[PDB]
């Protein structure tokens, strides 16, 4: 009888465009594939669709309004409490706990350090080449090199002649390697960057997308009944060479179709150069005989939007921005141990057409959030679950604010049909800040409630001096029908009178 | 080590216009006493406010949607499920169980013979001269015999000389005698009639409150705010004789307001005349020395209005009519075993104008439903609590769909905020059949939340064949706030968008 090794993979805002997910025309063979020994969860949501608010929420364990981080500037355990973590709880149960990549936001919402001394067993590895995703990288049809956000690279014409994410999955590897020596269990945590922008990924992969065969998204206008509260203006793609020089106006576009269809390209190419390495990283460690006792967790940060009611990136309670994928592998429980020799994460080469998405494995249609993998990870692992948050938590150390889904492995709370998100705005008009508005900035906070039938969400007065939501001070309503309205281009919240939420909470 | 007594009081129309609830007009010093040494709630409230309905709801755990029984004409174990009982389950635990009064509502809702043979040990026993209670009994002062209303009356004048409770208590009293011979535990349970109409009781009892020194309701006044739907016309009252002379408009009165005076004056009185007689009851307790192993539960079906609203009865959601008392003794837990030769509950007299009604005992504000009694007397009697029921539980047979207080005697669940109360309408307009409208005629069904902070009710399409709200069809609705409003006076309903619903859905 032994503990279970963890290896964690993050992903940096991958939406659910997988073959896995219903997904017909991205190619993610790899990912699949470990959906197929695992159990995949289709109503998953992040807590914020931003990176350190969803990273720092989900590795405490804890919602933004415990943490209080709706930017990037501040550390928890300075601004609200001394959260524990999640590597943090596997280290002080003996095992070796190790990142590589994007886990934790860089910066002081980590305290610039991955949250040293707590969380890992030695200080991060972070690769080398993602220091130039921002520079003058991308090699254009005239010879130039620039700083596109289209940016298909040969390997041999980038500095250092690498990607970061090449690199993360090279040295998660050699790690895994090492571990097969230690008497020590391992949690190992992998952060992949792509597909967040840029798109620089081997130029190979965009031969798996001719534009002939893209569309643009099923809603691309900006929706009549959108209050303007509830848009993101996205405005960090707007400073890329390419994205600059078609002049799209701000705040609502539209993007020219033909750049439509570039952006969908590129983004489902790095989708599936990202599960190329999802696979070499799977691929060794069956080949090390690890599959047998490591559970594997594969999820994202958030989502992207790609032209859905005319809004790109996250920063958004729409679901293409907070619905994220979640899949959990656990060895003899989600599929049966591999026998003699056998191998379950073989690498697969999204060039070959063949089989056909292999058969769907386990799955729940339960609403989950990110916030519940700390208690998931730890009962999974065998360990003690982290009890329940009492409300507030500043004070406590180690508990959870999601519930454990092991249940879901083999009372009606309300709050067990919901998945929270929520997103801060400086204004009810977009403006500069309106993707990323900083804490002294917030002037509203939009909260959102998804369920099996609806999204309900609520543009509220926040005061960020006191915490404080205003419940009575409601800018803008949204609630779109996941029935009648699955892309949510209809809302009818102006229409209702709240008979949806007393329903939900009448027994 | 013993199994412990349970007495069960339960009273019809009882409103907690009581001293131990800060009624500092209506003398009830017996049942003050008995809270002075239990645990009292402040926020206790009925699932609907109407007899069969209530009773049947608290007495099999079950909600008014499960028992599906919103008026009294028709047998649960039938009707919806092969539900069981408070009783019932205390009897196949080993006790001997009996009933006296009114607990079971008569007639089909228990099958005539009171639940026979799941509940009780024996043919439950019915004090006779209830039989006289709508009969012409009252003597007027001409020296003729009415059917009144208001009804003090010498004992020597009325038929077989004696009162139902007066019967009832004399026969609790004779069963607790015998009981302590018996080596098993006893579950009595006695259901007094009043202050339930008409307003019988010993004249002497009409002193207490000399017409000078009574004033009328707060809010005498029909609210501009309230919904006609909401309503109740109070038809039975005015069947009586000296009601039927006044010549009161219907539906919506007013009743004059020396006749106001003189229903409150009479109400009281038997309130008064109902605190001595479970004085007697509580005192015969005391003499047979069953007070240190005895549990004593004190509720009511449900509340009363007097003029709140230029309302009368119950028939409604508005806290006059939900509201109920709710104590608990525990012996040696919400006070100190009783020393040698020490009594608790000494018969006390109203017409003693002593002491200052004495001290508060414990209390608590958490919000609770009667529908929570079966496991907490379970519980608190050291039984298996039965298990929280799934939904739906027509095919379950013992289950309970109410939290055990028992935390309460030394996560947060929105619905543990809540207390629940529904009521049918036939119509949007008061009409013949709105207090009580039967299954068929029910096309509308209100919905209410009670939280410490608010009442929130929304009256909905009701399809009684399918037994399906349609809360896509709110009627009207109402929201009354606590803090500013503790009258409920002011509906805010119409300047509402549903904050307050989220605001307790959020974590
Ligand atoms: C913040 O907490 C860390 C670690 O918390 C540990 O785990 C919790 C679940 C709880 O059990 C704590 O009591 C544990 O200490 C603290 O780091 C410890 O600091 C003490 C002295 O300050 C040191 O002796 C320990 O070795 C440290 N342990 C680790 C794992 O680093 C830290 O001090 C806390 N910070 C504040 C400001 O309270
Ligand atoms: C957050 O980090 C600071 C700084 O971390 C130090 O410097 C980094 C570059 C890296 O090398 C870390 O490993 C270092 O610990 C912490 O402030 C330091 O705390 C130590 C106490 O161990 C103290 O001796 C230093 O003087 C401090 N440095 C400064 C500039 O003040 C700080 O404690 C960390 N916050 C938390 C909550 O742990
Ligand atoms: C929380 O919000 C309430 C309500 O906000 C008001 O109504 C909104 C629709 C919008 O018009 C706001 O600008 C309004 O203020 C606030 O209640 C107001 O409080 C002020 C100052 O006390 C008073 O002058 C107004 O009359 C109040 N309005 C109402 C409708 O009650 C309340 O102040 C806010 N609380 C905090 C802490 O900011
Ligand atoms: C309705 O239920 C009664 C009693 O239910 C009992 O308690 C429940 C908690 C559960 O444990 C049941 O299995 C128990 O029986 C049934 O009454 C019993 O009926 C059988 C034969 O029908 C008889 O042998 C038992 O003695 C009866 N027990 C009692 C206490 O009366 C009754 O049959 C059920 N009715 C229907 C229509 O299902
Ligand atoms: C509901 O009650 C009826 C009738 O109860 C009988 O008559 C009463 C006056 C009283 O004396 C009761 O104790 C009697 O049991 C039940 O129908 C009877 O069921 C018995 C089976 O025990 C059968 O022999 C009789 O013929 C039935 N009588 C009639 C008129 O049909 C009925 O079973 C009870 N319902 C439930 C769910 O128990
Ligand atoms: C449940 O209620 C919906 C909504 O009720 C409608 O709106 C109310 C305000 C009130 O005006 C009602 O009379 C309305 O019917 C019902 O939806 C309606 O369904 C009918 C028949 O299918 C259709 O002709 C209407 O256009 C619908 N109206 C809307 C607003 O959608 C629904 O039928 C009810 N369900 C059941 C089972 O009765
Ligand atoms: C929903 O209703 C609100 C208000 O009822 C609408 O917002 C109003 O828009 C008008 C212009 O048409 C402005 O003059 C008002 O000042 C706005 N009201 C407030 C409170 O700001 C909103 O446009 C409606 N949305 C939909 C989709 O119908
Ligand atoms: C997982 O599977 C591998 C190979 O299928 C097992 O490898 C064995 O490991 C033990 C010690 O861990 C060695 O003594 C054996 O020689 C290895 N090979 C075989 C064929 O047993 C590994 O033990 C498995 N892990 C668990 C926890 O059962
Ligand atoms: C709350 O609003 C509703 C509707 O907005 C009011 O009901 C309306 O009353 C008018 C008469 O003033 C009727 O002509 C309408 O037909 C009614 N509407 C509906 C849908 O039936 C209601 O009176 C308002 N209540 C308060 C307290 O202001
Ligand atoms: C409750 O109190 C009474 C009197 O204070 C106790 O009465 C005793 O009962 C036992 C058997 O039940 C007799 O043997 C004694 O003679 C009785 N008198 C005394 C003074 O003990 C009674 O036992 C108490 N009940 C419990 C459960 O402790
Ligand atoms: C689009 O897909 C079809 C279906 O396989 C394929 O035949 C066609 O060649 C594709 N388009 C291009 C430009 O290759
Ligand atoms: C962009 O478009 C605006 C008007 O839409 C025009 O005034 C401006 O000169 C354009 N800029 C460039 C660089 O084409
Ligand atoms: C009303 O109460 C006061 C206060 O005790 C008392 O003095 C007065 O006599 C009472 N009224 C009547 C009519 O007795
Ligand atoms: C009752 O009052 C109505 C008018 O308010 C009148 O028509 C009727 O005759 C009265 N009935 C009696 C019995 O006084
Ligand atoms: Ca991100
Ligand atoms: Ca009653
Ligand atoms: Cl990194
Ligand atoms: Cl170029
Ligand atoms: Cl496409
Ligand atoms: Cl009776
Ligand atoms: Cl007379
Ligand atoms: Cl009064």
């Amino acid at each position: 009888t032994d503990a279970l090794n963890v290896l964690l993979i993050i992903v940096d805002d991958l939406r659910p465009s997988l073959g896995c997910y219903g997904d017909k025309l991205v190619r993610s063979p790899n990912i699949d594939q470990l959906a197929s020994h695992s159990l995949l969860f289709q109503n998953a949501f992040a807590q914020q669709a931003v990176a350190a608010p969803s990273r720092v929420s989900f590795l405490t364990g804890r919602r933004p309004d415990t943490t209080r981080l709706y930017d990037f500037n501040s550390y928890w355990r300075v601004h609200a409490g001394n959260f524990s973590t999640i590597p943090q709880y596997f280290k002080e149960n003996g095992y070796v706990t190790m990142s590589v990549g994007k886990v934790f936001h860089p910066g002081i919402s980590s305290n610039h350090t991955d949250d040293s001394p707590y969380s890992w067993s030695f200080p991060p590895y972070h690769p080398s080449s993602e220091k130039y995703e921002n520079t003058k990288t991308c090699r254009g049809p005239d010879g130039e090199l620039h700083a596109n956000l289209l940016c298909p690279v040969d390997v041999l014409d980038v500095p250092e002649g690498t990607l970061p994410d090449k690199q993360s999955t090279e040295q998660a590897i050699q790690l895994l390697e090492k571990m097969k020596t230690s008497a020590s269990p391992f949690f190992l945590a992998v952060g992949y960057h792509k597909p967040h922008i840029p798109f620089r990924y081997p130029k190979e992969f965009q031969k798996l997308y001719p534009l002939e065969n893209i569309t643009l998204a099923p809603d691309p206008e900006v929706p009549d009944g959108l209050p303007p509260v509830a848009y993101n203006p996205w405005m960090d793609i707007r400073q890329r060479e390419d994205v600059q020089a078609l002049n799209i106006s701000v705040p609502y576009g539209p993007i020219p179709v033909d750049f439509q269809r570039k952006i969908r390209q590129s983004y489902f190419a790095s989708v599936s150069y990202l599960d190329t390495q999802v696979g070499r990283l799977l691929s060794a460690l069956d080949d090390l005989q690890l599959a047998n006792s490591t559970i594997i967790a594969f999820t994202s940060d958030h989502g992207w939007a790609l032209g859905e009611h005319g809004e790109w990136a996250k920063y958004s309670n729409f679901d293409v921005a907070t619905h994220v994928p979640l899949i959990f592998y656990v060895p003899g429980r989600t599929a049966s141990l591999p026998e003699a020799g056998e191998k379950l994460f073989p690498y697969l080469d999204p060039f070959d057409s063949a089989s056909q998405l292999m058969e769907p494995g386990r799955q729940s249609m339960d609403l989950v959030e990110l916030v519940s993998l700390f208690p998931t990870l730890a009962g999974l692992a065998g360990l003690q679950v982290p009890p329940r948050c009492p409300v507030p938590s500043f004070h406590v150390e180690l508990c959870r604010e999601g519930k454990n889904l092991l249940k879901h492995f083999r009372p009606g709370n309300p709050r067990e049909l919901i998945a929270y998100s929520q997103y801060p705005r400086p204004s009810d008009i977009p403006q500069w800040n309106s993707d990323k508005p900083s804490l002294k900035d917030i002037k509203i906070m939009g909260y959102s409630i998804r369920t099996i039938d609806y999204r309900y969400t609520v543009w509220v007065g926040f005061n960020p001096d006191e915490f404080l939501a205003n419940f009575s001070d409601i800018h803008a309503g949204e609630l779109y029908f996941v029935d009648s309205d699955p892309l949510q281009d209809h809302n009818m919240y102006n229409d209702s009178q709240g008979g949806d939420l007393f329903q939900l909470l009448m027994p």
